[PDB]
């Protein structure tokens, strides 16, 4: 809506307090004004009917229990938006500056987040399995990353692209948790997921199998369910891109670990290069390589090191 742009504060699901870029116009509307064309956050009611409506508020004080979703919905697409722009010259998920939509309280007891073709939308869990999905930062740059690969590279949401398709957002999920720096780790979910246990989260990067998830492309999934397993078999390049960043030996490969900026900066030139809506895990592997030779030469360590961790994933 045509307003000025304003300044609130407010509380998030973890209890923390931040401010967030509001617009006035009778009411504060949760819109940024700030990051491209805008960043809209929405009330779904505890309905499925979307995007619902425009967050408005009567003080700019966002200190209520309804409102901590909302609060960090909003507060961390803006830090995705930053981390995509600043790092990668990308203005938002189409590079044009489109505007960035986010619904919350959407359904009851939604133990889901999601992108849904054209928004983000946000459930509030049932308290057990999850509390509202919108307070994990990575779960908010996972869900804003399926728009970025949608607009480029495309993957299709099923088998192997479709876990590569995952995978990208589990990636830049922890690299925008790593770029905001508070509790940074190469686990997902973990701010949001099973308040009654502590420690865990819903997949792992670092070591996929902890939660059930393969390793190594011998332990692919080959069913049918959750779209040919595409939540599961993408801990086989989580496991990859873990090792590019932080290296290790794995299966007995050793892995030279080149840091996690330079792990973003070959993926996100594989994904918006390279990639297609029907690539495999070999093509992304010869992706990878492709955009780590353009970046650092053929002959260079970071090209050397893409491969063994391909090779340490089983992945040829
Ligand atoms: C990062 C986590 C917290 C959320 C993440 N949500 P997601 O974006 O992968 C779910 N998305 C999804 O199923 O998209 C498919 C879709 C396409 C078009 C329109 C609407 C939906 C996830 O891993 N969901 C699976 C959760 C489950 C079922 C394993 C608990
Ligand atoms: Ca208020
Ligand atoms: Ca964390
Ligand atoms: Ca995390
Ligand atoms: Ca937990
Ligand atoms: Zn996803």
């Amino acid at each position: 809506i045509t307003g000025t742009s304003t300044v609130g504060v407010g509380r998030g699901v973890l209890g923390d307090q931040k401010n967030i870029n509001t617009t006035y116009s009778t009411y504060y509307y949760l819109q940024d004004n700030t990051r491209g064309n805008g960043i809209f956050t929405y009330d779904a009611k505890y309905r499925t009917t979307l995007p619902g409506s425009l967050w408005a508020d009567a003080d700019n004080q966002f200190f209520a229990s309804y409102d901590a979703p909302a609060v960090d919905a909003h507060y961390y697409a803006g830090v995705t938006y930053d981390y995509y722009k600043n790092v990668h010259n990308r203005l938002s998920y189409d590079g044009n500056n489109a505007a960035i939509r986010s619904s919350v309280h959407y359904s009851q007891g939604y133990n889901n987040a999601f992108w849904n073709g054209s928004q983000m939308v946000y459930g509030d869990g049932d308290g057990q399995t999850f509390i509202p999905l919108s307070g994990g930062i990575d779960v908010v740059a996972h869900e804003l990353t399926h728009a970025v690969t949608d607009y480029t590279a495309g993957l299709i949401y099923q088998n192997e692209s479709g876990a590569i398709n995952e995978a990208i957002s589990d990636i830049f999920g922890t690299l925008v948790e790593f770029y905001a720096n508070k509790n940074p780790d190469w686990e997902i979910g973990e701010d949001v997921y099973t308040p009654g246990i502590s420690g865990d989260s819903l997949r792992s990067m670092s070591d996929p199998a902890k939660y059930g998830d393969p390793d190594h492309y011998s332990k692919r999934y080959t069913g049918t369910q959750d779209n040919g397993g595409v939540h599961i078999n993408s801990g086989i390049i989580n496991k990859a891109a873990y090792l590019i960043s932080q290296g290790g030996t794995h299966y007995g490969v050793s892995v030279v670990g080149i840091g996690r900026d330079k792990l973003g900066k070959i993926f996100y030139r594989a994904l918006t290069q390279y990639l297609t809506p029907t690539s495999n895990f070999s093509q992304l592997r010869a992706a990878a390589v492709q955009s780590a030779t353009d970046l650092y030469g053929s002959t260079s360590q970071e090209v050397a090191s893409v491969k063994q961790a391909f090779d340490a994933v089983g992945v040829k």
